[PDB]
């Protein structure tokens, strides 16, 4: 969505979609469809 652009929630949020994850590793998980879809 859009929080702040692409940084709301969470220490670790996508900066692709302005997800919100506590974990960075969970955050590259989600990330993992923003390689190569
Ligand atoms: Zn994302």
């Amino acid at each position: 969505g859009s929080t702040r652009g692409s940084t709301g929630i969470k220490p670790f949020q996508c900066p692709d979609c302005d997800r919100s994850f506590s974990r960075s590793d969970h955050l590259a998980l989600h990330r993992k469809r923003h390689m190569l879809v």
